[PDB]
């Protein structure tokens, strides 16, 4: 088996970014190599593994086997527009409406999310990995383009027509006027099959574990069972909840213990909704989740 | 004045969603016509208010003047292809390619973050609200555009010498050879001034309130002050930091007051940090902050 | 009245070219603002006239009311290729590419003919001269084009229906992801009024004199006559037939008295088919039709 | 060898049509099949084999070897509109669209001259024919386009460039933002081979021969020298002259002996410009030039 792909999902600020760094740890004690990716501009991972990472993966302190890469859209840019800036030397007049119109790409908002986009289907058709951590948050939403491949089929076999109807046309243009399709196919397919691939390995259990992060709190538990359905459509397998900062059994003010109650109220919801899959449970620690000490004993406890 | 903006922006899952909401009760309180504006995917709103909400603002119940709007592309979308498939009757075969290539936009990651955009201009644009609140997390990057009026203004200039050559040498095609860019520029400009209307709007503080939500956590403290820094630097005035979930005084076994040590080591980092602004603090409630009830009582702790 | 227009045609070498040289000399005797225009690439006008003409109206020597342009779409060129090499001057690699384009253009077969076109054109649209006299030979294929208004109106039509059907979907494409017809439509509309304007001056026995020029000989005859037909339908009025190189009733040996017997025939065969029209007759000289004696001489002959 | 081609020109009604008709006779004599390919729309071959002929070759009467193809753009044309309005079927949005962008096209005044321009290339790339005799008037104008070549050369080298320079672009466009050249390079290269087999062809003179036809007139004999002085810029070899219409040396009458007379020294200018090359003479007939008879005799006359 060449990698296998392990997801974590879940609302924000539910120990998504947290569990994906535990995972990367637990698995890199096992000698494995493991690459975590990460969506955050915000650059959690950096805050958790206190440590600084780039567009291209890097060791975390320690570890050879231990990866993080956090896509950064905006450095890759300036990389490339540094790169451009020379080949466009022989027209600056080209050149810098180039720039300009890259630049522009840049603030446009959808174009961070499709950065995120590139690189997530980069690392599906790769190697070199025993196992890829996504970080970022799928939902159905982000992930809604696995549907893609089957409306790109419909139009693909519209174009193919239109492809036929223009040649005979062109043709006769050119022979009583003197004096595309192909590209624009070859484009489509490619993605296409790229996107298939992907749909194929996400939903096969044997490649892919998608795993959904909860807190004791209604909302969390709602947000992540809607998002287990959308998935439950794609094809996607969630093999394992896993309930998140809970406060422990030993709690003795009456603060400590209303909350408590409350979040045994909503373990009762999530052992309910989620029940038929594998839940484990973590609890809220007296510290930070931050070092990696923290890590490896959250690792621990999730094993 | 016509219309007032106020939004929250803070790391995931800090209480943006819930202190939009709460302002907006409290803003309703005193007569007012207030709206909430939610790119959350998650619907969020909807589990806090315990109501539907549609891509149309809808009062929240027991409030006339209390509107909720949740940006969904998708049902817009749908909506738009049933309407759409009308218009191309008299052309099957133009029509099933622009269904096509709709679903295929649709689908493109990009694309969701940019009907948001959309959106969030017209309520920019807009006036029938007294206060627009935006629950959608803006920082640095998701403001980044606000920068692009000045792009738009370079590459403006270059189509305009363009357009003069082009229309030397077209005429002379033209009457040699039998036998587009005013649009361009209409369209780049159009866009330019509705940026830098809202650009003027954001920056000004009569107008508008930009509030950031942390926790007593290293890590939400950082990013939101990254974000302060993004933002000074666009002229988007930051007039409050809001602390949340901030362990009560009351608190007696171990756990507890180990946590609230903790926080209080990061309350002085707050204070330290954002000192030059105001703060308010709230409590982290026994409950799940969910109800109109706990609402209009986090609305009373704000003020 | 604002402007007449006379035009010459006939078979290949009949004195097309002589005759409208004569024309222009009668009606520039009288009093008369006369300009003879000319497509001979041969530029035949030259050497009737004994003197060297250009695209722009030249006074022929002796006259200041007579003047003949010769349409040289190469001259026309080269003089555009130095004034747009000075525009291009910021992007030489864009200002070479259209150097390039431009050449290309102006040595494709098309092209010179349609440089005469865009002339004719013009003139039709002109005042400033009395009588325009077109040298150049109509035919029906030559004035083919007359019929174009029509078709460009069903275009048109369908380009319209084109225009609105986009405008449905262009719309949602902007709002659900950042970020022609009309310039089409206006470029058409003002061709085919242009077009139109032309085929009511030519089609108006008071503004426009179409003029068939013979030989006695079975094939002159024949072409002049198809070309009356096509000219019919377009509803061009023929005024009148010139027959030209007669032999004079004064001949002797059995050769001109043979060929003279058969320009009679042939003669007989004129006042048939064209016998419904004003028939000029115009002897062969002696000398060749070369010098303004010879001209005044001829023209004196059609009057 | 795999085809000659022999082409007449000369001033307008000097005898190309009528020599090229009898060279086609001559040459069909020796068995050869032979082809005259004819741009006259005038269609002057009818009238002189008196018989109809159409755009695809047809036998002379009274010969299998000797055909003639007269080019009509126009019939070519309505053949194909009936052929594509089946395959348009499908829409009859489209379909009628590009019938009537059709029927614009075919009335424009260039692309008549260009559909001979394309017949003229497949019968250059063309075997079966012994020997194509192109009636059409080839000038320096008319043939201007075998300058194409180096300037598609030129073109097509700025086109790599530009193809090289948005290969990188575009590729990172498709990564940053979800979701030609090698045709236009093609088609541009293809007619390049097409035009340079062409100006080889018409170059060499053991397959090309050109031949200019005047009459003793001051005219026709500056027209043909200038065309032979373009010509022999192209590196086309002008093999001879034919004078035609030589008033013979029986002629009594003042009137024959005049013009004779100035014959003569037409005859001596003739000689003295073109006297480096091969001269043959043409007697003016009795009857007119217009049987097969008549025809034959021409070309023994020539031979
Ligand atoms: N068991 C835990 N005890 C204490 N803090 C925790 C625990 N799990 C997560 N956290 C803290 O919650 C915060 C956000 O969780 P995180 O997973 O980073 O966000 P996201 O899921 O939005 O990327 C971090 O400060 C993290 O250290
Ligand atoms: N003062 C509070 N006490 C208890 N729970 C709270 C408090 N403030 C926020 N929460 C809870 O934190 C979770 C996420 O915060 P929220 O603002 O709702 O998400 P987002 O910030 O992404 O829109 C919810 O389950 C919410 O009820
Ligand atoms: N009456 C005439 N006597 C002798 N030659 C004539 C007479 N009329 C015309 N020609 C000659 O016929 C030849 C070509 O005719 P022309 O009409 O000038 O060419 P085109 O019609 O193609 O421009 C010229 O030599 C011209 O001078
Ligand atoms: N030797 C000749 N004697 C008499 N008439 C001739 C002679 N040669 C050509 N002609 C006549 O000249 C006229 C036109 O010549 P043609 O070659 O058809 O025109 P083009 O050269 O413009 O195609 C015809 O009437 C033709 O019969
Ligand atoms: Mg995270
Ligand atoms: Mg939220
Ligand atoms: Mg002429
Ligand atoms: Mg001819
Ligand atoms: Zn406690
Ligand atoms: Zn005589």
């Amino acid at each position: 088996d060449g990698t296998k792909y392990i997801m974590f999902g879940g609302k924000g600020g539910v120990g998504k970014t947290t569990m994906s760094a535990a995972t990367g740890v637990y698995l890199a004690e096992k000698g494995l190599k493991v690459v975590i990716v990460s969506t955050d501009p915000a650059h959690s991972l950096r805050d958790i593994f206190e440590q600084e990472f780039g567009h291209e993966p890097t060791k975390v302190k320690g570890y050879d086997n231990l990866y993080v890469v956090e896509i950064d859209p905006q450095k890759a840019m300036e990389e490339y527009k540094e790169k451009l800036k020379a080949q466009i030397e022989e027209n600056p007049f080209l050149g810098e409406m180039l720039e300009d119109q890259l630049e522009m790409a840049a603030l446009s908002p959808g174009t961070d999310e499709s950065a995120a986009f590139d690189v997530f289907l980069k690392y599906m058709d790769s190697n070199e990995f025993d196992v890829v951590i996504f970080d970022t948050a799928p939902t159905g939403h982000t992930l809604r383009f696995l549907g893609m491949p089957e409306v790109m089929d419909k139009y693909m076999t519209k174009l193919i027509k239109l492809r036929k109807q223009m040649s005979g046309f062109m043709k006769m243009m050119k022979k009583l006027l003197p004096f595309d399709y192909d590209k624009m196919l070859e484009e489509l397919e490619k993605m296409k099959e790229r996107i298939v691939r992907a749909r194929n390995i996400l939903s096969d259990p044997e490649r892919t574990a998608f795993r959904l992060v909860v807190i004791p709190e209604e909302m969390s538990i709602l947000e992540s069972e809607r998002a287990m359905k959308a998935l439950q459509k794609y094809g996607i397998p969630i093999d394992a909840v896993i309930v998140n900062q809970l406060i422990p059994e030993d709690v003795q003010c009456d603060f400590c213990r209303a909350r408590r109650e409350l979040q045994l109220k909503r373990l009762e919801m999530i052992k309910e909704k989620f029940g038929d899959k594998v839940i484990a449970y973590v609890p809220l620690l007296r510290t930070e989740a931050k070092g990696i000490e923290t890590l490896k004993q959250i690792a621990k406890i999730l094993y």
